[PDB]
C-alpha cells in the first residue's frame, strides 16, 4: 500500500474528542507522536472543559490503530494504513457490563504531515452511582487484543475485544467492544486476514500538569498469522 509509506518515519498525532454522557457534555484534547515501525505512540491528553465526568480508562480504546507496527509477512493485512491519507471512518459501541453504552464515531485521517482522529462519543443509560459516573475504576493500564476480520460488504474491517477494567473494590468492569471501521476514500484498501493488534500500554500523569490528564505509552503489533 501506498498508505503505508506516510509511516515509516515519526509522525505527529492530534485527537480531538467531543463526549456526552448521560447529557454531561465534555471535550477532551490530545497530542503525541507516532512511530509505527515500532508500534509506538507516545500521548499526552487534556480534558479542556475542566473535570472528566468519567473515567479516563473508559476512554482510552476511543482516544489510531494505523500506528500499529505489521510484521514484514503480515505487510498486506494493514488495512488502516492502506485507507490514508484520505482516512477511515471508526466507529464503535461499547457495552459496560451492567451499566450505560457508548457509541462512538471517528474520522483518523491526514491534515498534511499530522495524524488527526476527530471523534463524538455518546453515552447513555449509565447509572449516576455506578463504577463509571461513580468515578470507581482504577486509574492504570489497559493491554490486550483486538480481534481483526475483513469486511468485504463495507470494504473495511470490523474489531472485538473485551477490555476488563479493574474496579476499587477489585472487581472487573466487562467493556465489550463493537469496532466497523470503513474507508472514507474510493481508492484500493486491504482487506485482511484474520488476525489480532497486541497492545501494550503504560499509563501515567505529568507532575507539572494541572489540568485533568492522562500521559499514554503505547506499543501495538499485529499478530496471529504464523512467520
Amino acid at each position: 500500500s501506498k498508505g503505508e509509506k506516510l509511516f515509516t518515519g515519526v509522525v505527529p498525532i492530534l485527537v480531538e474528542l467531543d463526549g456526552d454522557v448521560n447529557g454531561h457534555k465534555f471535550s477532551v484534547s490530545g497530542e503525541g507522536e507516532g512511530d509505527a515501525t515500532y508500534g509506538k505512540m507516545s500521548l499526552k491528553f487534556i480534558c479542556t472543559t475542566g473535570k472528566l465526568p468519567v473515567p479516563w480508562p473508559t476512554l482510552k480504546t476511543t482516544l489510531m490503530q494505523c500506528f500499529a507496527r505489521y510484521p514484514d509477512h503480515m505487510k498486506q493485512h494493514d488495512f488502516f494504513k492502506s485507507a490514508m491519507p484520505e482516512g477511515y471512518v471508526q466507529e464503535r459501541t461499547i457495552f459496560f457490563k451492567d451499566d450505560g453504552n457508548y457509541k462512538t464515531r471517528a474520522e483518523v485521517k491526514f491534515e498534511g504531515d499530522t495524524l488527526v482522529n476527530r471523534i463524538e462519543l455518546k453515552g447513555v443509560d449509565f447509572k449516576e452511582d455506578g463504577n463509571i459516573l461513580g468515578h470507581k475504576l482504577e486509574y492504570n493500564a489497559i493491554s490486550g487484543n483486538a480481534n481483526i476480520t475483513a469486511d468485504k460488504q463495507k470494504n473495511g474491517i470490523k474489531a472485538y475485544f473485551t477490555i476488563r477494567h479493574d474496579v476499587e473494590d477489585g472487581s472487573v468492569l466487562l467493556a465489550d467492544h463493537y469496532q466497523q471501521n470503513t474507508p472514507i476514500g474510493d481508492g484500493p484498501v486491504l482487506l485482511p486476514d484474520n488476525h489480532y493488534l497486541s497492545t501494550q500500554s503504560k499509563q501515567s500523569k505529568d507532575p507539572n500538569e494541572k489540568r485533568d490528564h492522562m500521559v499514554l505509552l503505547e506499543f501495538v503489533t499485529a499478530a496471529g498469522i504464523p512467520l
